[PDB]
C-alpha cells in the first residue's frame, strides 16, 4: 500500500494514481515575487465558533481530529470561494527534523509542519460526492514553525499517547479549532489537488501566510506517533509530506500587497 518509504512513497504513487502526474497537483512552491495581488478576492470568513469535534483518529499516515458535518456549523465561506464549505476534518505533516514537514514551500522554505483543514462545498451534499468537482473541497493551510508553544494545540498533543498505532481512535470532544489559527487571514490561493491519494484534482487551496508557532516539545509529541500498527516493527509517524509538485498552468493569487 501507498506511504511516505523509499519503496512506497510520493515518487511511487503514480503507479496506482497516475493523476499524480496531472495538471493540477498539490502541494507547490509559493513564489511569493510571482504571485498576484488581486483585489477582487475577498477577506476569508472563517466561523468555528459552533464546531463539534467528535473522535481524533491514527490512520496510518496521520492524525485527523473529526467533526459532526450533518450541519451548517463550522464552515470557510468567502475568500476565493463561491458559496459555502463545511469543515470535516483537520491533521497535520510534519518531520523528522524541524527543518523540513511543510507540503507548501514560500521561497523554497520548508517548515517545521503544515495544518489542513478540510471543508467540502455543500453544494455536492456529501464529502464523497464532493471530491468528484473540481470545486469540491477547500483545505485551509497553515504553517507551523518551532517556537512559543501553542496553548490551543495542546489539547490534541496530550490525546496521542492514546493513538500512538494505526487504526487506534478516542473519543476528542469540545476541541475549538479556532485555537490554532494565526492572527492575521491574509492568504494565498490556487487550484490543487489532495497530497495524499486518492490525489483528487478537487481543492481550492487557500494557504495562510502567517504561520502559528508550536513548542519543539509539542512538535516531538508529534514524532512519536506509529505509521504502523499495534503489535508491529516501530516505524515513527515522521516526514508524512508530499514534496513540491510542478505548478504547471497555474496562478498563485496573494489577498494582499
Ligand atoms: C481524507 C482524504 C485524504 C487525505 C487528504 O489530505 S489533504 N492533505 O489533501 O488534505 C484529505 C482527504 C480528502 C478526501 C477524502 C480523502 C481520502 C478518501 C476519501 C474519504 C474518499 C472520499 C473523500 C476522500
Ligand atoms: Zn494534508
Amino acid at each position: 500500500h501507498w506511504g511516505y518509504g523509499k519503496h512506497n512513497g510520493p515518487e511511487h504513487w503514480h503507479k496506482d494514481f497516475p493523476i499524480a502526474k496531472g495538471e493540477r497537483q498539490s502541494p507547490v512552491d509559493i513564489d511569493t515575487h510571482t504571485a498576484k495581488y488581486d483585489p477582487s478576492l475577498k477577506p476569508l470568513s472563517v466561523s468555528y465558533d459552533q464546531a463539534t469535534s467528535l473522535r481524533i483518529l491514527n490512520n496510518g499516515h496521520a492524525f485527523n481530529v473529526e467533526f459532526d458535518d450533518s450541519q451548517d456549523k463550522a464552515v470557510l465561506k468567502g475568500g476565493p470561494l463561491d458559496g459555502t464549505y463545511r469543515l470535516i476534518q483537520f491533521h497535520f505533516h510534519w518531520g523528522s527534523l524541524d527543518g523540513q514537514g511543510s507540503e507548501h514551500t514560500v521561497d523554497k522554505k520548508k517548515y517545521a509542519a503544515e495544518l489542513h483543514l478540510v471543508h467540502w462545498n455543500t453544494k455536492y451534499g456529501d464529502f464523497g460526492k464532493a471530491v468528484q468537482q473540481p470545486d469540491g473541497l477547500a483545505v485551509l493551510g497553515i504553517f507551523l514553525k518551532v517556537g512559543s508553544a501553542k496553548p490551543g494545540l495542546q489539547k490534541v498533543v496530550d490525546v496521542l499517547d492514546s493513538i500512538k498505532t494505526k487504526g487506534k481512535s478516542a473519543d476528542f470532544t469540545n476541541f475549538d479549532p479556532r485555537g490554532l489559527l494565526p492572527e492575521s487571514l491574509d492568504y494565498w490561493t490556487y487550484p490543487g489537488s489532495l497530497t495524499t491519494p486518492p490525489l483528487l484534482e478537487c481543492v481550492t487551496w487557500i494557504v495562510l501566510k502567517e504561520p502559528i508557532s508550536v513548542s519543539s516539545e509539542q512538535v516531538l509529541k508529534f514524532r512519536k506517533l506509529n505509521f504502523n500498527g499495534e503489535g508491529e516493527p516501530e516505524e515513527l509517524m515522521v516526514d508524512n509530506w508530499r514534496p513540491a509538485q510542478p505548478l504547471k498552468n497555474r496562478q498563485i493569487k496573494a489577498s494582499f500587497k
